[PDB]
């Protein structure tokens, strides 16, 4: 008996934001006037503001294998 | 006998937002005028912002490979 | 009895932002005037600020083995 | 003889106000214009209260074991 | 002999106002207008008040267990 | 002979107001306005109170064992 199987196989995952281009982005122009505003509960604001977030809780990899020769 | 499977195989995931060319993304204008507003609740506000923000909590891989020879 | 498999293989996660490029980014003109505004909550507020944010909780690995031999 | 009974049991009482949610009550508006009444007896009011009141009288717990063994 | 009875369980009661959610509740709008009534007796009254009131005389526990052996 | 009962029991109450949530309560407007009024007897008045009281009489434990081995 000659046991020689080979595994020379890939298992990938390519998530979220891969090889994006952005060129010049926000070249434009903002203006905010706001004179007499009354807020009671959260305020989340954002001008402008072009940031790059990442969160990955996500990403992770299992290999389990196993061998048993019974004789 | 003789057991010499081969594996060249591929699995790929490619999820989110790939390859994609943004070109001067945001190059006009923006004017926001806001006199006397009031909000009770939760305000949630964007104004030309053009943030890049990913969340990946997929993007996870098993193998599992089991081997038995008994004779 | 001959048992000699081989394993080659390749187990890969790319999560979150990867070979992007952001060229000139926030070239533009942002103004904020906000005279007389009352808040009575949380604020979180962001005018051009072009921040770059990490959180990985993943990206981890495991890899289990098991070998025997009864004879 | 082996005399070996076993009692992990519970008893449990969850009596009146318990993992109740209450959120924002009281948000609106109340007004109250009174010119000239009269009130000849007892008056008992509540505008806008909005209390807690608990009185518990009650539960208490009783446990009586007895043993004997006679021989 | 081998006396080994076991007991696991569960005697329970849920009495009054349990796991309730009362979401912006009075969020409205109560005007009460009064120029010259006249009361001869008791007066009790409640103008948006939205209390939480809880009287519990009852929620008591008895266990009795009586164990004899004789030989 | 072999005399080994175990108890490993719970006897428990959970009378009153247990782990409730009031989150933003009273957030709202109470106006109150009275001229000329009269009262000839005892007045109780709450406006916009928002108290927590408890009165506890109750909640006591009592537990009676007994054990004899005559012989």
């Amino acid at each position: 008996i000659v046991y020689k199987p080979v595994d020379l196989s890939k298992v990938t995952s390519k998530c979220g934001s891969l090889g994006n281009i952005h060129h010049k982005p926000g070249g434009g122009q903002v203006e905010v006037k706001s004179e007499k505003l009354d807020f009671k509960d959260r305020v989340q604001s954002k001008i402008g503001s072009l940031d790059n977030i990442t969160h990955v809780p996500g990403g992770g990899n299992k290999k389990i294998e196993t061998h048993k020769l019974t004789f």
